[PDB]
Order: C-alpha cells, then sequence, then structure tokens
C-alpha cells in the first residue's frame, strides 16, 4: 500500500513560508512517487503553553494560505480544528482533517469531521491507552467517516517527558492506519516553562523504529530554520533534511516489510 | 471558608438534581462553616463509547440548575466544552468549570474568564502541577478574579491514575487547590474504597476545598456509576473532613 | 495499637553521631510513651549510585555502634541486610531486619531473615505494585516471619522521580503491618548525577497524609546536621525537627483514626 | 560483530541445553557474522512467588553449561545473585550477567568485575538511561574491559513495562548496548505478540547484540513461559535482524 509522509511547517508563520515548504515538498512527491504526500500546517495553535506564544493569523487567512498550496503544488491538504464550527470551513481545503491529541476524546469534534465526507486524524492523546483508540474508531465510523488514521504522539511519562510505547502501533492497526509523529514524540511537554522542550537528536532514530515495526505512513514538521520557528523550534526538522530522511525510511520499510505481522 | 463542591455527575433529569439538592441544602444549613456549591454536567461531551449518555442538552441542563438555585438558594457550577457556552452557562453558574482534557484550551479558558464569574480548571491528567501556573495567567489575562485548580489525578501508566499530593502545595503558589475525590480513583477507559481515604489525605496535606461527585443510588448512575459518592454518605465524609482539617490546619505550610 | 515510629541517621557516619542521634530519641521515647520507637542507621550503603560515594566502616564497626546505642539508651535497633550471610550477624542486636527496596524479591535474603526468628521490614521495590507484596509477605511467613512489615517508599514515576500512591497503604495493610517512609519518599532517584536528589519541602505533608489514611508506623531519617550528611543529606530530617513532626502525626492519627476502613 | 545472546530461561536440566546448544551451534555455523552467547540462569533467585520453579543449584547449573561449551564450543553466559557466586561462575561464564534489581548492587558489580571476564548489566526497571553511566563506572573501577549494558524496559505503571528506545543510544555513549527482546514485553507480576516487532526496532535503532530467551516448548517452561521465543522461530528472527541491520546501520549516529 502506499506510504503516508504528512509534512509541512507546524504554524501557518505566513503564506510565504508555506509556499516555500510546498516547494520542497512538492520536488520531493515528484521523486518519491511511491509515497503519498499530504502538506501539514496549523491555521490556529490553541493550545499553547503560554497566553504570549504565537498563535496563528485565524482561520481565513490559514485556510486562504493552504488553499494557495493545493492550487500551486497540486499537493494534498491537512490541518487540525479545535471546535465544532471549523470543521466545514476547514473541509473546503482540507484533504483529511486532523483532531489535535487533547480533544481525541470530544465528541462533537469527532462528529463534525467526520460528517464532512474528508479523511480524518487523530492525534492519540498522551493520556490514552492504545486498546482505547478503538472507541475513537468507532465514534468517527458512526459519524459517517470513511477514511480514519490514528497517530502516535507519545505517552505521558513522569512529568514533562514523553515515552513511545511501540506496542501501540500493532494494535491501533486492528481498527484504523496508523501514523508515526516522528517530531512531537520527542518534545518535552511544557519543558521549558512558557513552553515546551524537545530532544531532535531523537527524532531520527524513532522514526527508525517505526517503520522497522510498522505504520502506514509518518507524520513529521518541517522548517527552514527550526530556531526562528514561532513554534516547536526544538522539534521541527530542517527542510534540507527532509529528503534524506524519507529515502532513509522507505529504505528500512521495504526491507523490514515482509515481517509486518498481519493484524 | 472550605469549600465543597458535590452533586450528581450528570443532569440525568432536574428530578434527580432536586432530591441531591435538598440533602446538600440541608447540609448547608447544618455545616455553615463550609460553603456549599451544587454540581452536575449538562453533557458528558467526552465519554469513550459514542453509545454512552451525555445528557439532554445545554438548555435542559441550565433550566434545571435553576431551579435548583432558586428552590434551594444553593450556588452552581457546571462545565463548559467550547466557548460559545460560556456566556449562556454563566446565567445561572457560579463557578464555571474546565474540563480535564480541555485545561489547555485558550479559547475556552477566555471564554470562562470573559463571563466575569468565577473558573475552575481541571487539571489535565498529562500535567505537571508546575505547568498550571501558565493556566492561571491565562485566565487573569482574561479577566477571571476567581480562580480555582482542581487535582484530579495523573497519567500513571495506562488506564490508572495516581494522585501524586506533592500538587497541592505547589498549585496553592498561583490558585486556590480543590480536591476532586472521586475522579482521581477513576480508572481511565475506578475503586470507590480509596475515596474516603485519598480524601482525608488532601485535607490533612492542605487544600482550599473538595469536590466529590454523589447519587442515591451511584448503581443506577448513568455517568460514572463506579465512583459516584452514596448520598447518604456525604454527611459522615463531611464532618470527617472538617475534623481532620480542624486539627491538621495547624501545620499547613506558608505560600 | 502502638504506633511505630523508626527513625535514625542514614548511615552510621561514627558511633558519635549515632549516640548524638540516640540521645535524643530516647528523650522523645519517654515523653511519647504511645509511641514504640526503634533506632535505624545502616552499616552499608551498598546501592549508591556512584562508586565514589560514601558506604560506612564495615559491619563488624556497625553492629557495635548500634549496639551501643541500644546498651546506653535502651532503644530497640533496626538496620538493614545485603546479602544473606549478613542475617545471622546482624540479627545479634537488629530487633528489625530491614530488606532493601532493590533487593524485597530476593528470596534468599528474605529467608535469611525470617529465619533469624527477628521482626522482618521489607521496602516495596520502586517497582512494585502495591498487590505484589502479597507474594512478599508469602515468603517471609513460608521462612518463619512472625513480625512483619511492609514500608512505603515511593514507586517509579518517569526518569529521576518517585511518586507516592497512597491506595498502597490500605491495600498492603491487608497482608501486613505498614509503615510510611517519609524521607525517601521524596527523593529524586540520580537526580544529581552522581547522587540523588530530593525536595524536603515535601516530607511533612506527605507523612500528614500518610496518618491521614491510616498506617501502623512511619519511617524517618534524621541528622543534627542534614547539609553535612555523608548520605540523604538532601533529604535527612534536622534533629530539631523530629520532636514537632511526631507531636503532629500523633495529633492526625488520633483524630483520623475513628474513620480508618476495617481491612 | 553483533552479538546474540540466546538460550532456555532457567538451567531446567542440562538434557534441555543440549538440545537448545545443538540448534544455536547449527546458527552460529549458519551466521558466521554474528557472535553467539549461549545464556542460562542456574538459579531464578527473584521469583514472585516462594513456590515457583528456582532451579537445581549453581553446581548442577555451572556443570550443564560447562557441557554446552564443550559439546559445541560456544561461548557462556550466565547470572549471578551474590557476590561469592561471581568466582565459580566465572570458570565457564565468558559474560556475567548482572540482574536488574542488583544493578546498583556496588560489590555484585565488583565481585563480577574481579573475575577478568566480561560483564552484561541488565538496566533496572527504575533506572534512567543517563543513569547507567555510573554503573559503568563502577565496572570500570573494579577493572572490567568489556562492559554490556541491556535494554529490558521501564517501569510504566503497574504490571507493565515500556520500552523507550531513548536509551540505546543514550547508554552507547559509555558501553557496548544489547537489546532484551523477550524480558521488554513482559508484564511483571507478557505478549509474545510484541518481540518481534520491537526486536525489528532495536536494531533499527541500532545496538550492539539481542538477547532473547528460547525454549522447544515455551509452553512447558518452568519460567517466562509467556514469553520464551520457541526454538524454531529462533532462524528467522536472526535473518530478519540481520537484513534490517545491514540496510539501517547506514544511518546509525556518530557516538
Ligand atoms: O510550546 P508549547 O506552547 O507548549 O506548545 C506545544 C506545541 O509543541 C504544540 O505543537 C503541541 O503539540 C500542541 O498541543
Ligand atoms: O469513559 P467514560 O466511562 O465514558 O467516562 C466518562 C468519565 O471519565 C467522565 O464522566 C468524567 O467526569 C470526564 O472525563
Ligand atoms: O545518593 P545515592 O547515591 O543515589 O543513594 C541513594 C540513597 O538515597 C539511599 O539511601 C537509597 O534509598 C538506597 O537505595
Ligand atoms: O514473576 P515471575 O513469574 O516469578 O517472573 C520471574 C521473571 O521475571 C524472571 O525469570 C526474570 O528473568 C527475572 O526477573
Ligand atoms: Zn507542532
Ligand atoms: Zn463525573
Ligand atoms: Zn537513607
Ligand atoms: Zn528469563
Amino acid at each position: 500500500e502506499k506510504f503516508l509522509v504528512i509534512a509541512g511547517p507546524c504554524a501557518i508563520e505566513s503564506e510565504e513560508l508555506l509556499l516555500k515548504v510546498g516547494e520542497e515538498i512538492k520536488r520531493l512527491s515528484e521523486k518519491f512517487k511511491e509515497v503519498e504526500f499530504v502538506f501539514k500546517s496549523s491555521f490556529d495553535k490553541a493550545n499553547r503553553s503560554s497566553i504570549h506564544s504565537f498563535r496563528g493569523h485565524g482561520l481565513e487567512y490559514g485556510v486562504k494560505a493552504l488553499r494557495k498550496v493545493k492550487e500551486e503544488f497540486g499537493l494534498k491538504i491537512t490541518t487540525d480544528i479545535h471546535e465544532s464550527w471549523q470543521a466545514e470551513p476547514v473541509a473546503e481545503v482540507a484533504d483529511i482533517i486532523q483532531i489535535p491529541a487533547f480533544l481525541c476524546r470530544q465528541t462533537d469534534l469527532l462528529l463534525a469531521a467526520a460528517k464532512t465526507g474528508r479523511a480524518v486524524n487523530v492525534k492519540k492523546g498522551q493520556f490514552l491507552a492504545p486498546w482505547d483508540t478503538k472507541n475513537v474508531v468507532e465514534k468517527l465510523k458512526f459519524g459517517g467517516a470513511k477514511e480514519i488514521y490514528l497517530t502516535e504522539r507519545g505517552t505521558t511519562f513522569g512529568y514533562n517527558n514523553l515515552v513511545v510505547d511501540f506496542r501501540s502501533l500493532p494494535i491501533m492497526k486492528q481498527w484504523a492506519k496508523v501514523i508515526y509523529d516522528a517530531t512531537h514524540s520527542v518534545q518535552l511537554p511544557g519543558g521549558l516553562g512558557d513552553k515546551s522542550g524537545g530532544m531532535r537528536e531523537f527524532i531520527f532514530p524513532l522514526i527508525r523504529a517505526a517503520v522497522a515495526v510498522g505504520c502506514d505512513g509518518v507524520f513529521m514538521e518541517t522548517h527552514p530554520e527550526p530556531e526562528k520557528a514561532l513554534s516547536d523550534a526544538s522539534t521541527q526538522l530542517p527542510l534540507s533534511q527532509l529528503e534524506g530522511i524519507i529515502e532513509a525510511i522507505l529504505e528500512i520499510r521495504e526491507v523490514a516489510s515482509k515481517y509486518y505481522e498481519t493484524i
């Protein structure tokens, strides 16, 4: 089956940043034809730790910026919603509607996404056990979703730290396609006080583990200059490193694939 | 004075709210040293199953809560799940409750602070005690004056919550602290036998109030059946925590 | 039933330190007659994180020093063993043989302690669930122990941190008398790298919680000048604060006692 | 070369050790790029129940292990539980294994280092990856030269272990790293279905070897029956990890 790579800047800092990343993602999609690329970027960071942190330029601007990316590069789009009313307008551009991790149990939000007819990708809550995603998928199916994804992004492990329990990949695979979030799984929740931390040195090895265990895709936040990002500056992957990372997981996926268990 | 938030988890019917409201009114008259607040949700917006009980809607709920405030003169509190609900709910709710999973949703916190009402934020199971400082700041920024942080357990492995009582003194640095005695022993996706023991610990450690879900027949509750405290046991537990508090308060640490 | 207070300096830095603490503990035992005091001190810290940390002056010296405390003040004694052969010599002075937390599953050590006829106190491993102490007690009973204690000293919670799950007190009470370790439950395992850390500001509130829930005793490491201790300098309680702490828990115990559940 | 430590959990009988030893010898001849090491415990000194199988003693055990080293010429490794056992065990063991619960017992580590043999320390379920630096230092202080750190999971709530693969690159800074594929999925006080998936992750991430308990009929094993890998599946898993390693090694990070 076609491997999915969801990537893009964490936040829509501007329509310019988007076109810049989109240009590179378009180039890679032409090279890695066995991969289905989906451009990602949040029109709003509605759950920052600090009131003083960057949130975004609003739904309107964001959707417009995303529509430009899709229009200019012919790339599929995904973005997250935070309240029910946003599902309708977002669905006009987003091929995949993403549900934030803290909101994976909010029934109305899930239902709002499902009735759009668009694919839905739920970030697994840091508080959720892998077997408890079965009910999340059931809610979506009840709401009309026909294409559902569950994203692994780490689990609460003591304070300000997340651990990735790779047993979750084969467990969740029982009810939906599984995506591994390579960048948020290494972030340190509220690590820097007013903001969260992260250890970029573990992004690559954990992503190798993910494809070796077996998943249907990977999620990676990338930025031309991470150190200047308005969000996830500690975890966003340098855009120049994207191609190499993708080639690597495709290679590991291929060699490991024959051993993937039948779920 | 010491705060006691109690009531049925979900508004199964105004009828149910009135029965519980009667007992809470009685206790209110018996324990003048305690500020009672009646609680009940008009919607369980985060049930694990799509087939579980959610409620009768915001209007029916706000109505029933009004019946309790009018008939018994008890303060009110209920939780909201999306920004638009803040204004209508503030009509009856003295304290607006923020669900644990939503403790980081900026607009919900702002929408709550804007109503002018008091705001009680349930500490997310994923949150560290010191990370609540930023939650308080959001509310202050939004105009909130009466701010509460409620301890309801922290994720400890899968389908389990542990109460790190170190959180009480830490959170007290920036807000009043409430201990949720019923949800802290729940097993995500609980054991009633631990409710009382842990509530005794909370007051021995030191908090500004306790939160307890109570139902005439928990066994029949349409929500949190395994954790709701039987109505008839409420009085005894309150008397117990007041006595322990009276003695322990002498040692509560400053700031 | 008579409440137990196990206290003393973490390590036997010298026979002088022992007599100094013993003197104060003796004074308190005369005041708090409803309390059974047991003087504690390790002849060896056999599990320090660093090879460069203080261990002790040997079994011989330690036993001799402890015997002096018992002889001079008429106080019961307790100390921990690390290998089976130590149970016999230690039992000649120790009224209670303590089993280190990391060794709570070592069958021969438990058996060695039990056959001495002395009481045995097992520190619950940071890796052990409360219901799993049932088998630890079974091993001791099998080995002949007639007086058994289980000590709560925290559970692994993420890295370098311990949390106290007070649900453990009533659970363990089903099979043995329960002791709450007020000082080790707040230590930060390997927190300072070469050594562990600790937050003394939480010692008192957590001990209040312990007696409110209900236990059969408390364990507290105390030192004349904690900042100079050769071990647990971050967690050892100043000797001058001991009396006040004890009075406080006795008061909270009394008022909470009528509500203690029948196990 | 890549290390593969395998064998039956407990020395149920020299007979059993010989059957497993035969298959491991065969694989040894088939995979010359791999250094095989035969493992088995002469005593399960930390069983949860007093009524569980421990073993036939140190002498019977050391004898059987000698039979394997002599009859098949395979290197040997077994674990010790008290200092006095180091010397006698070193007579046959090429690698002395330190139990996870005992990874902080200084005298056991020193007693092991003193034998001159290689030492493999199982990382305690209570230990952080960076805390193993001090463990290595103790061994070096004791004269140890060949030092291994084995990842076997970390306490994650009650009766559960999680493998934080970030530990591999961290521990590699000061020692060779081995991934324990069978105990990492055990449920303290496990699921065989996760053994292979996680072992694939270990090699994709990068380690110096893997540890696997194998038994002709795990179902009948007197120890770790729920986690021991069936002997017949060993070859396939080894071939699989060699292939994944071959491809992934290109990306293993330096130091
Ligand atoms: O830096 P802070 O403000 O904590 O924000 C968290 C972000 O990392 C964000 O992308 C997170 O994954 C959202 O919940
Ligand atoms: O998982 P279920 O049983 O739906 O539980 C819902 C409860 O956790 C809920 O009532 C609680 O008050 C909110 O999280
Ligand atoms: O300071 P380190 O060396 O880590 O030693 C740990 C001590 O706190 C010790 O008393 C511990 O409780 C023993 O295991
Ligand atoms: O709890 P039981 O079943 O005795 O388990 C023992 C195993 O954990 C043991 O063989 C393992 O290798 C050591 O800890
Ligand atoms: Zn992001
Ligand atoms: Zn409830
Ligand atoms: Zn100590
Ligand atoms: Zn084993």
